[PDB]
């Protein structure tokens, strides 16, 4: 609920398939600065269940190499918001998507201390999409980000964007 842009009328079935993590931003540099930083995750695929939960396939660098990870995001009463559960119960919020080209999401830790908030611009192809990046940057202008990364088409085709 730090982020107050939410996709009205989200049809979670339609975000299925392959995505590319074109850009990332976080409120804390340490969340994204190294290959093995904790929210440096490269989205591969979204797999919505029939009950409306969301299976997530991603990569993450750990122990000197690019590892595949599977993650379950459970639905809530709000169609745009999901919970990772696991250790801290992180919420994931879909800000905006048009399903066939881009999707903007943010995630926050359900409490703090020092605020942890990270967002991504996903796109459907290995292409720099200026319009989506522009919407991403607009979405974030009033959020307190201190690190922003983006990736070139070559990196997007490589595991962990190396
Ligand atoms: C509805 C659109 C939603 C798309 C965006 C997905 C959001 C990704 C959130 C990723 C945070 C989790 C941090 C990485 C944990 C590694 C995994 C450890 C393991 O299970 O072995």
């Amino acid at each position: 609920l730090i982020v107050t842009q939410t996709m009205k009328g989200l049809d979670i079935q339609k975000v299925a398939g392959t995505w590319y993590s074109l850009a990332m931003a976080a409120s804390d540099i340490s969340l994204l600065d190294a290959q093995s930083a904790p929210l440096r995750v490269y989205v591969e695929e979204l797999k919505p269940t029939p009950e409306g939960d969301l299976e997530i396939l991603l990569q993450k660098w750990e122990n000197g190499e690019c590892a595949q990870k599977k993650i379950i995001a459970e639905k809530t009463k709000i169609p745009a918001v999901f919970k990772i559960d696991a250790l801290n119960e992180n919420k994931v919020l879909v800000l905006d998507t048009d399903y066939k080209k881009y999707l903007l999401f943010c995630m926050e830790n359900s409490a703090e201390p020092e605020q942890s908030l990270a967002c991504q611009c996903l796109v459907r192809t290995p292409e720099v999409d200026d319009e989506a990046l522009e919407k991403f940057d607009k979405a974030l202008k009033a959020l307190p980000m201190h690190i922003r990364l983006s990736f070139n088409p070559t990196q997007l085709e490589e595991q962990c964007h190396i």
